[PDB]
């Protein structure tokens, strides 16, 4: 293992964490390494929202290698908004550390009820500098630099509650993780690690779709109307005005993902994509697909995508490389 591993964790069977640390002492926060955001943000000890309580906060005054910088940022995100201001310090990932840049998060009320009911700290971007706020290269860009690993790439095998744990292995390709071929696909942008793919579902096919590996969204995006005309004879129940789709885990009419470059094709089906919701009803289960139109017909590949593949991404060759990910290491 001459690569920084650094263990996942499985997060109430949909989402996961990791750990890292700021400041030339530990301090540890938990994490959502997102490579769908660029920016690397943690509870200040000077947090005065409430969402702040349950979390580990950072103490730039116990840390000799912080460096006080105070210009306010704001962190969207589709989901909720952030608010503090950029410091910087020794960010620890894995057994590699970095005098990095980063927000200290102070408010954090735009992000409920997620924050408060959620386990992690804070979030670790792996997305590209183009995506981050105050233009700050990726970690694992600036690592490589510093020649702290060989070639700038990482990975993500996510884990299975209680098969295995995960993994987000930085600078090296380790088999353990996938079988069966790797197969690259160059990306369309240096922004999120997007790539073109032609999504087709079951009649439906939407050619040279956008196709975002997101390792930070729970669930499969789908555009709105591609997603409409994928239910219409299946015997799903979408609950009126909410983004609930219902069926019998048994629905047999239930179709397959399949998304195809020239390299490759990859499937994404009804085992992948559904969420069981057995206290709800027996035999009973929720798609875990949201609908979400972007200025381009876009799909989110997200954790569900990511849970059946072994995802490799290069930021060197600008590309993200696929594979099978293996049943259990
Ligand atoms: C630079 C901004 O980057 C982005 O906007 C995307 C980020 O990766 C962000 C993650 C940050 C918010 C951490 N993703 C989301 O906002 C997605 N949210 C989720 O996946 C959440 N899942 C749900 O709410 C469940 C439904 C999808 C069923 C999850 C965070 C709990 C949305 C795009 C869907």
């Amino acid at each position: 293992s001459s690569n920084d591993n650094i263990e996942l964790v499985d997060f109430q069977n949909i989402m996961f964490y990791g750990d890292a640390e700021v400041g030339d002492n530990q301090q540890p926060f938990t994490f959502i390494l997102d490579t769908g955001s660029a920016n690397l943000w943690v509870p200040s000890v000077k947090c005065t929202t409430a969402g702040c309580l349950t979390k580990h906060l950072y103490d730039s005054s116990k840390s000799r290698t912080y460096e006080k910088d105070g210009t306010k940022v704001e962190m969207n995100y589709v989901s909720g908004t952030v608010s503090g201001f950029f410091s910087k310090d020794l960010v620890t990932v894995g057994n590699l550390s970095l005098p990095y840049k980063f927000i200290e998060v102070i408010d954090t009320n735009g992000f409920e009820p997620t924050y408060t009911a959620s386990t992690f700290d804070g979030i670790l971007g792996l997305g590209w500098k183009d995506l981050s706020i105050g233009s700050v290269d990726p970690i694992v860009v600036e690592l490589k630099n510093q020649n702290k690993i060989e070639n700038a790439l990482f990975t993500f095998y996510l884990p299975v509650h209680d098969k295995h744990t995960g993994f987000l292995t930085i600078g090296g390709i380790e088999e353990r993780f996938y079988e069966g071929p790797l197969t690259y696909e160059k990306l369309n942008h240096d922004l999120y690690w997007q790539i073109t793919l032609d999504a087709h579902v079951g009649n439906i096919m939407l050619e040279k779709a956008n196709c975002i590996v997101d390792s930070g969204t729970s669930a499969i995006t789908v555009p709105t109307d591609f997603l409409n005309k994928m239910l219409q004879n299946l015997d799903v129940i979408k609950v009126p005005f909410l983004p609930f789709y219902v069926t019998l885990c048994n629905n047999s009419k239930l179709p397959t993902f399949e998304f195809t470059s020239e390299n490759g094709k990859y499937t994404l089906e009804p085992e992948y994509y559904l969420q069981h919701i057995e206290d709800v009803g027996p035999g009973l289960c929720m798609l875990n697909i949201i609908g979400l139109d972007f200025p381009v017909p876009t799909f989110i590949l997200g954790d569900p995508f990511m849970r059946k593949y072994f995802t490799v991404f290069d930021y060197d060759n600008h590309s993200v490389g696929i594979a099978l990910a293996k049943k259990n290491l």
